[PDB]
């Protein structure tokens, strides 16, 4: 996790933006020595990722939680959109490859939540409002949830450390930077869309 | 990094088709306690990921290499197509969302690389080779590669344990699953070509 200068985030608000939209985060933690990693959706209290809040939830049988108990500091990446450079895009003879992406890493303290409901409602709400149609939890699916309860644990991380990475070419010139970005543009979006807001 | 029975791979060589098609990983380990992941370009060697060599590249400025001294246990995760699921999607009225996904962790002592040129050069082979075109290295790439060096560490990850998640919805009824199958099919065709090498 090494940011050079030139891939950095222009406005720290930047950070938060990916971590909101790209909450299907991974959850790192030293289960006796070796990282363990789960899957998990997780999403932001706050306006800020330092200093913020991370809340989440996993299976209850998924043994990884129970050794939160300890409570080590925990590492949460999430991961923006990606795309392997190849050479023949930069059209020059010596040349070498490399992977363009977008990354937040938040480490910090990991404690067990209280209102697992409160969680998993909230990673509702901030999963379905900007789909359309917005999946609102209709009364029987907030009973539904109720019933779940027993079988998920949700988690509280206090982000001790904020680090983002935004590796988008922009170290490149002029020329190869727009065939690396109309390349992109063609088959990932997503990645294209996020060269031109670090411009 | 909880598996059920049914989201496990069918055949054990589904894990290693996972890592060939998705190198861009995370290298994760402890330093100081703490888990520390870089994003990098890593290689299995051999036909399975249990018990293979695992190779990989970082820059040398990035310090998370100097803490493989001590030569820990690291965590290599590679993720392969996901999307979330909404009960949008479903169409039922008692209903939870999930996010789908399939991702290989390999967990294994990591030791520094003797020949980086290797690694590099097999990591370009590893990458370009299914591209059309392939960008074969130029003898003057050759040459810039051998001016790299110096810029870059390599290591290797012998594979002491491999763990694959398949969660691919199939423990939906047909109908349900239909529905989730079609409509990633539309925006997310990776996932929906893995939901029918799961069948
Ligand atoms: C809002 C978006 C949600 C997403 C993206 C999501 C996703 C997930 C994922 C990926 C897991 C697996 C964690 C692991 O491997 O240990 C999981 C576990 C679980 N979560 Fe959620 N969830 C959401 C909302 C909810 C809600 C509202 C509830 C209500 C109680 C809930 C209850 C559960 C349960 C019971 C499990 C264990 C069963 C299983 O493995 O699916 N989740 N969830
Ligand atoms: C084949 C596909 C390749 C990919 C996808 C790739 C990707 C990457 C990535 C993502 C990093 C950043 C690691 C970090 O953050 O510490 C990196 C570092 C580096 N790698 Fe590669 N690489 C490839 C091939 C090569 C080759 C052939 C060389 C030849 C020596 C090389 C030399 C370097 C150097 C000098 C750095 C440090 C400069 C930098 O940060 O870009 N790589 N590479």
């Amino acid at each position: 996790m090494h940011v050079f200068p030139r891939y950095a985030a222009a406005r720290p608000e930047q950070a938060a933006e990916l971590v909101r939209s790209n909450p299907f985060a991974l959850v790192v933690s030293a289960v006796d020595g070796v990282p363990v990693a789960t899957h998990a959706p997780v999403i932001l209290e706050g306006d800020a990722v330092e200093g913020g809040t991370l809340l989440g939830h996993m299976n209850r049988a998924n043994p990884h939680w129970r050794s939160f108990a300890s409570s080590p500091d925990v590492l949460v990446v999430f991961s923006g959109p990606h795309g392997y450079v190849s050479p023949t895009v930069y059209a020059t003879d010596p040349a070498a490859p490399t992977w363009d992406y977008a990354a937040v890493h938040a480490t910090g303290r990991v404690e067990l939540a209280e209102d697992a409901l409160d969680v998993v409602e909230r990673t509702v709400a901030a999963l379905e409002a900007p789909r359309d149609p917005a999946w609102t939890p209709t009364p029987a699916s907030r009973e539904y949830f109720r019933a779940l309860l027993p079988g998920v644990v949700a988690f509280r991380v206090r982000v001790r450390t904020e680090q983002s990475m935004f590796k988008l070419s922009q170290d490149l010139d002029a020329e190869r930077y727009a065939r690396v970005r109309e390349a992109f543009a063609a088959d990932n979006p997503g990645l294209a869309d996020l060269m031109d807001r670090s411009l």
